[PDB]
């Protein structure tokens, strides 16, 4: 029902008040009072808490409205309470946009981030975001009014001069209060993620086996590589053409056994490849050889030596010494899957930074979870009002206008998810990564604790 929807509203505003006001203000006290040094990150956390705290200080007024069913605080109260809510929206969305822009700058131009990430630049953008927020929410101070409707029942309702004004306000609120700032956020984090990304590695394993021993070693190093995130291509040397064979593979592993009667001869299937190994494109390519033999013969795995000699003479970068298996290969399986490990580490790409901003993407995602649905029903009510002129009713509008009343209560809830996220990510991982390591950070003024939470 319509009052059943309001039942969800009073609890959502109340639970947000219960989790928000203690949490957000505990954050503020531990920055003003506890931290004698307000760092750039702490200044951002403080303002994000101040924004969330202000909107929660008006929820009690909107509880009295839901309870008594009428507004008893006057025109100025209905004006002010909605104005400090609007600035809390525009501030929180541009402050998280700032955090995302500070992170892109830190990875894109590290010298410029080091140059401009000062407490002065912080206080300038913070005060700048605040001034920008106040003048973007002023339209609410004129579109809100207390109008008596039904007996002893007054509504703090948004009255517009026309549906064109209602449509402009809603699309302006949607664009300046979400679409435009979050478009800057997604572009930042897409570029941050487009840098760390890396195509999956491709490896080629061409083997020449007559009795199946080399085929076993090829298949075991193929399984070793594949389990480490490789795209292995295992081919018998009797079904391959030398022309452009290696083209496309970051790593090439050639295996072959020795088969000379009174000599060092190559395996039958491998001989045609070897004689045309120049057409493979081995020049400047990462390669490592393997193969089986028998120590009883005068030249143990002479095939591996001859192949490695040609690859070297063709300009190939031999990354590991040849894997020379004596006798039954499965009898030495660890030496095989261990040789494949060292080959990977010999060409392994640089270890990407293990400090990924999981906390800020949590703050951004949660903020997006509550405000994206609120701003699309704004756009949906605006698209209707721009032509259909429906408001508070309709066919889908009967469900849209009810959807706004639910998302409004959820908006008060978004103001209480940042402090729990601070503690959620903090205790969940730092305490789980050394309880003693945490105290050493907290023993100081407290600035190093916050910076470690934000990675
Ligand atoms: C057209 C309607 C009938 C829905 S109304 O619009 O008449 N409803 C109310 O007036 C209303 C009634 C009961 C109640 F408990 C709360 C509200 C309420 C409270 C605040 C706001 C509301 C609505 O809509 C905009 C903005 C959102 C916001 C932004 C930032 C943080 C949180 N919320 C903020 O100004
Ligand atoms: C006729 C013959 C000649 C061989 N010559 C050599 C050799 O010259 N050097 C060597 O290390 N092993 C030699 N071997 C041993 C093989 O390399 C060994 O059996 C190996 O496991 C063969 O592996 P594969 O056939 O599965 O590829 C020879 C084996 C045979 C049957
Ligand atoms: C619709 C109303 C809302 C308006 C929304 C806009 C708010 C301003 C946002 C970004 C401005 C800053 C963008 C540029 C920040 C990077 C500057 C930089 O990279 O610094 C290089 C400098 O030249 C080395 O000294
Ligand atoms: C303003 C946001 C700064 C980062 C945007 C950027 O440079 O990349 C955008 C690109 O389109 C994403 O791949
Ligand atoms: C959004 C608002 C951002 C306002 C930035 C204010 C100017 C920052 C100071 C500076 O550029 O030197
Ligand atoms: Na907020």
């Amino acid at each position: 029902g319509v009052e059943f929807i309001s039942l969800l509203a009073i609890i959502l505003l109340s639970v947000a008040l219960a989790v928000g006001l203690p949490g957000n203000s505990f954050v503020v006290w531990s920055i003003l009072k506890r931290m004698q040094k307000r760092s750039v990150t702490a200044l951002m956390v403080l303002n994000l808490a101040l924004a969330d705290l202000a909107v929660l200080l008006t929820a009690p007024f909107f509880l009295h409205f839901l309870a008594q069913g009428t507004w008893s605080f006057g025109l100025a109260g209905c004006r002010l309470c909605h104005y400090v809510c609007g600035v809390s929206m525009y501030a929180s969305v541009w402050l998280i946009t700032a955090m995302s822009l500070d992170r892109y700058l830190a990875v894109a131009r590290p010298f410029v981030s080091q140059k401009l990430r000062t407490k002065a630049m912080a206080r300038r953008v913070l005060a700048g975001i605040w001034v920008l927020s106040f003048l973007l929410a002023t339209p609410v101070l004129a579109y809100r009014t207390v109008v008596p409707w039904k007996t002893n029942m007054s509504l703090c309702f948004p009255r517009y001069p026309s549906e064109g004004h209602r449509a402009f306000h809603l699309i302006f609120e949607a664009v300046t209060g979400f679409l435009l700032p979050f478009l800057i956020v997604v572009a930042s984090y897409s570029d941050i993620g487009r840098r760390l990304q890396a195509r999956r590695a491709k490896a080629l394993i061409v083997y020449g086996s007559t009795t199946g021993n080399t085929e076993y070693t090829a298949e075991t190093i193929a399984r070793e590589l594949a389990d480490a995130g490789y795209e292995v291509d295992s081919r018998d040397a009797a079904s391959v053409e030398a022309g452009g064979l290696f083209e496309g593979f970051d790593l090439v592993l050639l295996g072959c056994s020795t088969w000379g009667d009174d000599s060092i001869e190559l395996q039958d299937d491998f001989i045609p490849l070897f004689d045309s190994l120049e057409e493979t494109g081995a020049q400047g390519r990462k390669v490592a050889c393997f193969g089986c033999g028998d120590s009883s013969w005068e030249y143990f795995c002479g095939a591996v030596d001859a192949i490695e000699e040609k690859l070297k003479n063709l300009g190939a970068e031999i990354v590991q010494d040849g894997l020379r298996i004596d006798g039954d290969p499965r009898a030495a399986r660890d030496d095989i899957v261990g040789w494949a490990h060292d080959v990977r580490g010999a060409i392994r790409r640089f270890r990407r930074s293990r400090r990924t901003g999981r906390l800020v993407v949590l703050i951004i995602l949660t903020f997006a979870a509550f405000w994206l649905p609120y701003h699309v029903v704004n756009l949906a009510e605006a698209g209707r009002a721009l032509a259909g002129q429906a408001a508070g009713l309709g066919l889908v509008g009967k469900r849209l206008s009810l959807a706004r009343n639910v998302l409004i209560a959820l908006a008060f809830l978004s103001s209480s998810v940042n402090p729990v996220l601070y503690a959620f990510a903090g205790g969940g991982l730092l305490r789980s990564a050394g309880v003693g390591f945490v105290a050493k950070l907290l023993e100081g003024t407290g600035a190093e604790f916050l910076e470690v939470l934000f990675q």
